[PDB]
């Protein structure tokens, strides 16, 4: 162990190495173009395979931070490029490192990548495959210096097999752009997850993190014992701490080792795991974080007898709170892959707060006694709330059941842009879409994953250009309680109903011509603004209206001379949806 560019590069394998190489340096260097990138990648190559033939070569025995951060010193635009940036080249290597992340600029000045024409992108995967590839890699990781940069790796492999695939096929556009959809969202959400998990950590506390991932993890490795799953949540504790600082190797040191020792230890953690455990270094540690939840163990009694029954349950819990409270989670988790982590969560938070009064009170067992009970009226919001939205899923579709969605929440918050009121009533549709396929007992989880997603960027949008107090409470208590809270907010009582305004509802023919998913925006986009205008109509009046539009579209798109058309019975429907309301 001499040598940790050599040690990596026949960790990685050279294709591997060499992609790796291109991301950091788009990371840190965004402004510099791909070619000036590509040529610090082969010169950082050679130097490579020099150390892997003889590992007492010069400069072979440095810091792999130490051999990165020279190679961002070279460069001779830095300071007329990134300016401060080029003063931390003049410090020595601990401070220089930390000096290099703070200059790293998350959400930077770039413009939006256009996704080409489909044979525009398949005769250029087709002419030079490695560097169409390789361009997009180094665009998409210097807009999102903090994305890993392994999974950056594995979204690009997963393109190459769609163009693979889609490029020989009859219909191109037909086979690719679902996969190019799905994978554009994907790599969204991900982003997204991150910044969510990071700012778990930073402003709520360690402690919540530990948290969430007690509950996580003993859902997925139920036979686990208590200890094996604190160990592998203070491992994950510094995995992620170190992660959301943004220092690219010691992160992936630290998941590296967490993979290699759960896949020795798999006896004491899951079955599920010989699959992620035959796979190489660079895919372990991402394999591990997806699998499927492991079988519980069919033995399992209640929990009453250690956390409600005992004695020794006051004196337990003032011991350790926290492991006790820990050892409640993890107890109940394991027990309910059915629910969502913040459900559980919920249950844990509930359990503390009647420990803490009733640990202090006369009789304790007596105070406590009935504390399960408290736990129902909250898990049967939650499911309830997925039951209902299922069946109303089911009986309008996917498009119709983001109309009924984009009415709820207009009515609820009517402050909100309509953009944004159209954007996550689609979102949230799309969401009934995939989370209702699953039985009932994965719909929870399922449900979760996408929400609190859609409710942090939600809140952090709302942050910048604020718009309403209670949206704001809802953001700023508790995380736990985010979507609970979005779920109780009621009709707006206080709202001016915005005033009419002629354009708003005025139609041409150009709607015709739209793709479905245009057109529906576009409709959606009318739906808003005439719950903004008439906020208190029923859902039979917008159902008179609505239909009533639907017949306008189609009588005006079925005639001859289209536009002469939408601005007379234009004129009708106006006055006689004015009318109604
Ligand atoms: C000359 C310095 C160049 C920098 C070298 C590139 C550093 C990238 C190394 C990444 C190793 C990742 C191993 C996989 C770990 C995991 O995610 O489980
Ligand atoms: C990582 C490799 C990316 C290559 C895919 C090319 C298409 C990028 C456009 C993104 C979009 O779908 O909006
Ligand atoms: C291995 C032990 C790790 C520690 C686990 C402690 C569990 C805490 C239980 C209370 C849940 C609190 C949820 C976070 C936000 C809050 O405090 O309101
Ligand atoms: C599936 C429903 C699709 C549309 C989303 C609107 C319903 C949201 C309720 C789901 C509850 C979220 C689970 C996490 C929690 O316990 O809060
Ligand atoms: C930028 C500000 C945006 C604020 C968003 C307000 C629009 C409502 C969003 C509700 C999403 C959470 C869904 C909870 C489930 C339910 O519908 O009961
Ligand atoms: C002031 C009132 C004026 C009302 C004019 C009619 C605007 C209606 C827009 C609703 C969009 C309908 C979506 C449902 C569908 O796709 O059929």
């Amino acid at each position: 162990h001499k040598s940790e560019v050599a040690h990596r590069f026949k960790d990685l394998g050279e294709e591997n190495f060499k992609a790796l190489v291109l991301i950091a340096f788009a990371q840190y260097l965004q402004q510099c173009p791909f070619e000036d990138h590509v040529k610090l990648v082969n010169e950082v190559t050679e130097f490579a395979k020099t150390c892997v033939a003889d590992e007492s070569a010069e400069n072979c025995d440095k810091s792999l931070h130490t051999l990165f951060g020279d190679k961002l010193c070279t460069v001779a635009t830095l300071r007329e490029t990134y300016g401060e940036m080029a003063d931390c080249c003049a410090k020595q290597e601990p401070e220089r490192n930390e000096c290099f992340l703070q200059h790293k600029d998350d959400n930077p000045n770039l413009p939006r990548l256009v996704r080409p024409e489909v044979d525009v992108m398949c005769t250029a995967f087709h002419d030079n495959e490695e560097t169409f590839l390789k361009k997009y890699l180094y665009e998409i990781a210097r807009r999102h210096p903090y994305f890993y940069a392994p999974e950056l790796l594995f979204f690009a492999k997963r393109y190459k097999a769609a163009f693979t695939e889609c490029c020989q096929a009859a219909d191109k556009a037909a086979c690719l752009l679902p996969k190019l959809d799905e994978l554009r969202d994907e790599g969204k959400a991900s982003s997204a997850k991150q910044r969510l998990k990071c700012a778990s950590l930073q402003k709520f506390g360690e402690r919540a993190f530990k948290a969430w991932a007690v509950a996580r993890l003993s859902q997925r490795f139920p036979k686990a014992e208590f200890a094996e799953v604190s160990k592998l949540v203070t491992d994950l504790t510094k995995v992620h701490t170190e992660c959301c600082h943004g220092d690219l190797l010691e992160c992936a040191d630290d998941r590296a080792d967490l993979a290699k020792y759960i896949c020795e230890n798999q006896d004491s953690i899951s079955s599920k795991l010989k699959e992620c455990c035959e796979k190489p270094l660079l895919e372990k540690s991402h394999c591990i974080a997806e699998v499927e939840n492991d079988e519980m163990p069919a033995d399992l009694p209640s929990l009453a007898a250690d956390f409600v029954e005992s004695k020794d349950v006051c004196k337990n819990y003032a011991e350790a709170k926290d492991v006790f409270l820990g050892m409640f989670l993890y107890e109940y988790a394991r027990r309910h892959p059915d629910y969502s982590v913040v459900l559980l969560l919920r249950l844990a938070k509930t359990y503390e707060t009647t420990l803490e009064k009733c640990c202090a009170a006369a009789d304790p067992h007596e105070c406590y006694a009935k504390v399960f009970d408290e736990f129902k009226p909250l898990v049967e919001e939650p499911q309830n709330l997925i039951k209902q939205n299922c069946e109303l899923f089911e009986q309008l579709g996917e498009y119709k059941f983001q109309n009924a969605l984009l009415v709820r929440y207009t009515k609820k918050v009517p402050q909100v842009s309509t953009p944004t009121l159209v954007e996550v009533s689609r979102n949230l549709g799309k969401v009934g879409s995939k989370c209702c396929k699953h039985p009932e007992a994965k719909r929870m989880p399922c449900a979760e994953d996408y929400l609190s997603v859609v409710l942090n960027q939600l809140c952090v949008l709302h942050e910048k250009t604020p718009v309403s107090d209670r949206v704001t409470k809802c953001c700023t208590e508790s995380l736990v309680n985010r979507r609970p809270c979005f779920s109780a907010l009621e009709v707006d009582e206080t709202y001016v109903p915005k005033e009419f305004n002629a354009e708003t509802f005025t139609f041409h023919a150009d709607i015709c011509t739209l793709s479905e998913k245009e057109r529906q925006i576009k409709k959606q986009t009318a739906l808003v603004e005439l719950v903004k205008h008439k906020p208190k109509a029923t859902k039979e009046q917008l159902k008179a209206v609505m239909d009533d539009f639907a017949a306008f579209v189609e009588k005006c798109c079925k005639a001859d001379d289209k536009e002469t058309c939408f601005a007379e019975e234009g004129k009708k429907l106006v006055a006689a949806s004015q009318a109604a309301l």
